C-alpha cells in the first residue's frame, strides 16, 4: 500500500546519502530496513546500477578486504560482458563503473579480477591471465604517456610493441594486437568518473 511505499522509496534515497558518507553503514542501512537483500549478488546489482551512488564510494566499498565484500567484488565483476570486447573496450566499460581507490593491494585485487573475467570471456585472446593483468596496465600506462602533457615524449606504437616483449607463455603477443590496442587509446583517452 501507498503509505508503506512512500516511505520506503524515501528510505531508499536515505540509505543512498548514507552510502556515499560511508558505504558500510548505507549497506547496513538499507539491508536492516528491507530495501536491499544482503547477498552478494544482490548487493553487487545494486552498485553496478549505481543510481544516486558516488563512484568513489562504490571503489571504497568493492576494495575492502572482508568476506561478503570479496565476494560482493567477484560478483560485480561478473556482472560485466566483456564477449568480444578488445582489451581496451573491456577496461573502458570496467573503469567506467567505479572509481579505483588509491590503495595497491585494493587495485591489484580489482585488476586481477578484471583479467580473470577478460580472460573467461575471451578465451583465445591470452592464454595466461598474468599477460592479461600485465598488458591491461600496459594499456593504462599508454594511456597517460599518450594523454598527459607532463609526459612530455609520447611513446609510437613500435616502442609499445618493444616493451611488451615476451610476455606471451614466453613468446610475444600478435603485432596486430597490439596495433589495435595502441590505435584505439591513442584515439580515445579513458574517461575517469
Ligand atoms: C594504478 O591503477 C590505475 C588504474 C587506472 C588509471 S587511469 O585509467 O589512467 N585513470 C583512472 C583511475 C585512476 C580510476 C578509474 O576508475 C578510472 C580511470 C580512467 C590510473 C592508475
Amino acid at each position: 500500500h501507498m503509505s508503506k511505499t512512500l516511505q520506503r522509496n524515501r528510505k531508499m534515497a536515505m540509505g543512498r546519502k548514507k552510502f556515499n558518507m560511508d558505504p558500510k553503514k548505507g549497506i547496513q542501512f538499507l539491508v536492516e530496513n528491507e530495501l536491499l537483500q544482503n547477498t552478494p549478488e544482490e548487493i553487487a546489482r545494486f552498485l553496478y546500477k549505481g543510481e544516486g551512488l558516488n563512484k568513489t564510494a562504490i571503489g571504497d566499498y568493492l576494495g575492502e578486504r572482508e568476506e561478503l565484500n570479496l565476494a560482493v567484488l567477484h560478483a560485480f565483476v561478473d556482472l560485466h560482458e566483456f564477449t568480444d570486447l578488445n582489451l581496451v573496450q573491456a577496461l573502458r566499460q570496467f573503469l567506467w563503473s567505479f572509481r579505483l581507490p588509491g590503495e595497491a593491494q585494493k587495485i591489484d585485487r580489482m585488476m586481477e579480477a578484471f583479467a580473470q573475467r577478460y580472460c573467461l570471456c575471451n578465451p583465445g585472446v591470452f592464454q595466461s591471465t598474468d599477460t592479461c593483468y600485465v598488458l591491461s596496465f600496459a594499456v593504462i600506462m599508454l594511456n597517460t604517456s599518450l594523454h598527459n602533457p607532463n609526459v612530455r615524449d609520447k611513446p609510437g606504437l613500435e616502442r609499445f610493441v618493444a616493451m611488451n616483449r615476451g610476455i606471451n607463455e614466453g613468446g610475444d603477443l600478435p603485432e596486430e594486437l597490439l596495433r589495435n590496442l595502441y590505435d584505439s587509446i591513442r584515439n580515445e583517452p579513458f574517461k575517469i568518473p
